[PDB]
């Protein structure tokens, strides 16, 4: 599923991401824009053999099982395919664990490089929230 900007903002707010660990909803929408272009089915293979999955490009090295990332963990206790669903529940629940990990949203390269320090509220501007 490819979400609209305001459609994703509404879904993330319903699932409790607005101000989760102090990160405003615009931070999460900005991260999803630059990680996946709002596409739940996005996948990207990394140099280390791990893969990034879904709207927030969550990595198989630590967070999910994809059956082909040797010596990796599954800290969200999910198959990586769960992160590709039209329903963002699994991605949101796993993102909450990731952002609690120590480096906050710096865990998302696209957030650090393209969202951090910018007018992230622009990403929810005009939305009926
Ligand atoms: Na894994």
């Amino acid at each position: 599923k490819v979400f609209g900007r305001c459609e994703l903002a509404a879904a993330m707010k319903r699932h409790g991401l607005d101000n989760y660990r102090g990160y405003s909803l615009g931070n999460w929408v900005c991260a999803a824009k630059f990680e996946s272009n709002f596409n739940t089915q996005a996948t990207n293979r990394n140099t280390d053999g791990s893969t990034d999955y879904g709207i927030l490009q969550i990595n198989s090295r630590w967070w999910c099982n994809d059956g082909r990332t040797p010596g990796s963990r599954n800290l969200c206790n999910i198959p990586c395919s769960a992160l590709l669903s039209s329903d963002i529940t699994a991605s949101v629940n796993c993102a909450k664990k990731i952002v609690s990990d120590g480096n906050g949203m710096n865990a998302w390269v696209a957030w650090r490089n393209r969202c951090k320090g910018t007018d992230v509220q622009a990403w929810i501007r005009g939305c009926r929230l």
